[PDB]
């Protein structure tokens, strides 16, 4: 299997990678693993001006505020167990939100602050029929309503909550009140069910009383049985929120019909689908184990059929110190991060299977060094019924002596290994920043993109609105409309000229600068910086771009294209030369 | 003879190189390894970092000064401290194009330590350090002609007091040392290898003005200046008046709108890329003197070579063999090619003093070979940015990246080896031997980047290294905590909403690599906390209730769980 792309060559597959504490979205090549592109997302970037511009804030909303993220867990919509490459989601658990990345244009178009809860962690998609929730884990239990009346955690008002978003509305869907916490979330292929791994079912604030029980759980939830309540108005909301709220907590041992908690050892991290669909794989951590739930025994589960919820475990085989995550080759084999023992350990989940059953079998296949403290993995397409089994990404969070020093912060090591075969193979050691958690792979036939914007897209609709409101036809107009202490300037762009190269206007004017780049060859950006009041901004072609500040300083003042004698001049008249107020 | 090194870096080996990259206009600087062409490291400069809190954080906003408010920067030049024409590891200085601002970066730390803002100039361009005996100043170009003053009665970019300046940085203390005013606008830059001499291209035939530095010092130590609006940096006249030269500056004509200026390694010549003309201008640096005193006829006559080579010729490195190696923008081409030869033809000999033209991909700009800034340029490796990537790596929508392409030059025969996509256009970079560089494993507690919160912490009574402590004052809250994996050492604490609190942590740690971190939930907050660093930030608690702070870092077992409560009582 070839390693290494040459000059020319192309990589096999896109990488989607968490930007981890750095808040963005980066687009990878596989094998290669360059980076092709940063996708900003909860990162405010100065070279696109996401985060700058009306468009991102308005994608923002009142969130715009904030200038850091915390992503983890980037995934891609799915249409029958198989990606779709319409969108993908990932997580911020700094500010609790769930954004959206259009995959056409490789740009976050959507952004939700999910209400009443704090930290979102956990996330991924509902695969079949296709993915019509994101699935999202609130992690930090809180006082409802969160006023200061009430800090205690133990009080029955405090709790946190599973959260299903729209996945094409990007708005709240329903939201399921939990016992303990919520980490890590996936979903089965019928659509039937999500599960999610608990790791404070004591409710507690501290370490030890976080590591208590012998064994919290996995959450199973019935989403028919949700969907139902809601369709049936059986549901409470919070706050102002109109989000339908379900209660998944027990009530004196008497379950919801929204959940069912089977017990796993302890504190459990990853909860990962198998992609022949027939297993919740949840990683054991502080336990040496991970443990196998039946998916097609959560019907009879969730009808009384059997005694006991662990009746639905088939298989918990001991692997090594600190499983954290799983992921599979689509040959039967499954691959586990052991974060203490600093290894990817390769096992078979039918031997696995049997062992639990009494038969003495081995279903350890290999242990691979990795280099070191593995946190996430993720095997090409192993989200997908088509898993095929060729790349897989170890992410350590300690790369120590791996690469070059570089000072008290060192980069993470996101290593490639080669499982096309029965041994597996690392391949290339790849640092990054802040720490991405996690990535997803996706065939290079998977996603499709754009290669010049279209007018109508609603990525700056809002702003082809305002833009008629005065008149304006964007493709064409270079005009200053004037209003009050309001400055809305139009103009088109076309390699080498601005199409307004001067405009005046009075010193404290809240000007608006709008370019719509006219031009119509792939790969000729334009860019527009004003010098020394902050303002930055990219215009692809037949984008319209639009970015608002204050004229507060008073003389000329030049602006210029960033992204390439492509330049103009604001003159800012001085205020004592005006009224005054 | 052959050009035959080997790129590949497999897992446990390491590079042989530091790459130094530009932000672009993303506004960070870059730390790669070469030849693998990995980024090893991200180091915030202009841009606001979520993951170390750069631009967030109190010990980054002090930094930054009043400049914190912006959010962007357009960096493009970036170059390491010499001393006796050698790099000597200490810093790295980055322009800001967008906010008119220059950075020193610490290479001990990896950290923005010192910023700048040039005082009375817009658009801090062209930027390259003196070589000889030290790099005492940070030379810097400021691009565009504004009034002076530019106070909205005068908009005439025509008018006598319109001009753009060259600045001179104390490279030590980043304050300003003095500005020279120039006719027309500053491109590029570069500086000789004795002290005296700097130069910078110019477009208005344009030039190449040649700064005599020495005489500037001279004029500065005799008070023979003026000030500017309200900077004390000294400012010297060196425009030509009624065609009169001033003391600190020569004009010297040059083709065509003349874009890159770089000093060769063997210190002979300042050479001009000549973008509109299909050439490069070699200004001999040993006629300089001579052109100063007077004893010229001509300003034309320091000219020692102009070679023809080429449709598009930016900017141009050295292989310390005696070629030199210009990027063709129109050609697509880096074209190798002889300086002394050049030299020879120049008076009339028949001499082909081009030895080979490489195709690039696409439209190269800067080029960078290892060590070429200075006497010790070994030839090894070079790198062309160039900034239409087309077909050559997977579509990502319609932006593309910038294709940054690693060559060898070991050999007779340049050999194109990589193609690395990089973000948001860096423009260019700086390479460094793996033993010129060298890095601290952890903080010092007396580290300057933190001394105005340890100061802080002083006039509160608090030992750092010790101390789990929340003073209150009035409305304001100042929570001083060490921390050691798995636990923070303040694990909840109280205020009144719209409280400003100020949460200052200190790392105990000794274990390389285990860094902190400290996010407030739904507040904005994060930062980094790196073994022996301290961190502060500073935020209003303006939401009632529970409110989760976690450790963003992944540093232990039970990272999840290295948690606290912040409780805010309501109004
Ligand atoms: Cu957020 S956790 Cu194992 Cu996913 Cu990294
Ligand atoms: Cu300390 Cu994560
Ligand atoms: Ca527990
Ligand atoms: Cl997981
Ligand atoms: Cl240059
Ligand atoms: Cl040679
Ligand atoms: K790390
Ligand atoms: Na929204
Ligand atoms: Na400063
Ligand atoms: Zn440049
Ligand atoms: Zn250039």
């Amino acid at each position: 299997q070839k390693i290494h792309v040459g000059p020319g060559e192309l990589d096999d597959y896109y990488g989607f990678w968490s930007g981890g504490h750095q808040g963005e979205v980066r687009v990878l090549g596989v094998p290669s693993m360059r980076e092709l592109m940063r996708i900003p997302v909860f990162n405010v970037d100065s070279a696109t001006g996401w985060g700058l511009t009306n468009e991102s804030r308005h994608i923002m909303g009142d969130s715009a505020k904030f200038l850091n993220g915390d992503c983890h867990h980037p995934h891609i919509s799915m249409t029958d167990g198989k990606y779709d490459g319409k969108y993908l989601f990932i997580n911020d658990k700094a500010n609790s939100r769930v954004a959206r990345i259009r995959l056409d244009i490789m740009k976050c178009d959507k952004m939700i602050t999910v209400p009443n809860v704090q930290a979102i962690h956990g996330l991924r998609l509902q695969k079949v029929p296709h993915t019509k929730y994101v699935f999202a884990n609130a992690e930090f239990i809180i006082p409802h309503p969160n006023d200061g009346k009430v800090f205690d955690l133990q009080d029955e008002n405090s709790y946190t909550m599973y959260n299903a978003i729209d996945a094409e509305t990007m708005e709240m869907a329903f939201q399921v009140i939990v016992d303990g916490n919520l980490d890590n979330t996936d979903a089965d292929y019928t659509g039937r069910f999500a599960a999610a791994t608990c790791y404070n079912s004591e409710k507690a604030f501290d370490l030890g009383g976080m590591m208590r029980n012998e064994r919290d759980w996995v959450v199973v939830f019935d989403i028919h049985a949700v969907e139902a309540a809601v369709k049936a108005g059986d549901f409470i909301t919070l706050g102002d929120s109109k989000t339908p709220v379900l209660d998944g907590r027990k009530k004196d041992g008497k379950d919801s019909k929204f959940t069912r908690y089977v017990p796993v050892p302890k504190n459990p991290h990853g909860c990962n689908t198998s992609s022949d669909g027939k297993y919740f794989i949840a990683a054991g951590k502080l336990s040496p184990t991970c443990s196998m739930i039946a998916i097609d025994k959560l019907p009879d589960l969730f009808a009384g059929k059997l005694a006991d919820p662990r009746d639905v475990i088939v298989g918990e085989p001991e692997l090594g110190l600190g499983p954290l995550h799983t992921t599979f080759d689509g040959r039967g084999n499954a691959y586990t991060t052991l974060f203490i023992d600093s290894q990817v350990v390769k096992w078979n989940m039918e031997e696995a299977v049997r062992a639990y059953k009494g038969e003495k079998v081995n279903y350890i296949k290999q242990k691979l060094d990795v280099h070191y403290q593995p946190g996430h993995l993720h095997a090409s397409l192993c989200e997908t019924n088509e898993a095929d089994g060729k790349w897989l990404v170890a992410l350590s969070k300690f790369s120590k002596d791996r690469f070059l020093p570089v000072g008290p912060l060192h980069p993470e090591n996101d290593q490639l290994i080669d499982i096309s075969g029965d041994e597996m193979k690392l391949v290339h050691d790849g640092p990054t920043f802040a720490e991405p958690h996690d990535c997803i792979m996706a065939r290079r036939d998977q996603i499709k993109t754009k290669k010049i914007w279209d007018r109508n897209d609603p990525f700056f609709a809002p702003t082809v609105e305002m833009a008629k409101k005065d008149g304006i036809n964007l493709d064409t107009d270079n005009k200053v409309i004037r209003d009050g202490n309001k400055v809305r300037v139009y103009m088109t762009s076309m390699a080498p000229a601005f199409g307004v190269q001067e405009f005046t206007v009075k010193q404290g004017d809240e000007v608006t600068v709008t370019i719509t780049n006219i031009d119509q060859i792939e790969d000729v950006s334009a860019g527009f910086v004003v010098v020394n009041h902050g303002v930055s901004m990219e215009i692809s072609p037949q984008q319209t771009s639009s970015i608002t500040f204050v004229a507060d300083k008073p003389g000329l003042h030049w602006y210029y294209c960033s992204w390439f004698e492509m330049v103009g001049r604001m003159m800012v008249e001085p205020a004592w030369s005006h009224p005054q107020f």
